[PDB]
C-alpha cells in the first residue's frame, strides 16, 4: 500500500482529524 498510509491509519489510530494530530501524508 505505502508507508505513508500504514503510519496513515496509525495516525487515525493514535489520533485522527482533530483527534489528536496532522495527519500523515
Amino acid at each position: 500500500e505505502e508507508e505513508a498510509v500504514r503510519l496513515y491509519i496509525q495516525w487515525l489510530k493514535e489520533g485522527g482529524p482533530s483527534s489528536g494530530r496532522p495527519p500523515p501524508s
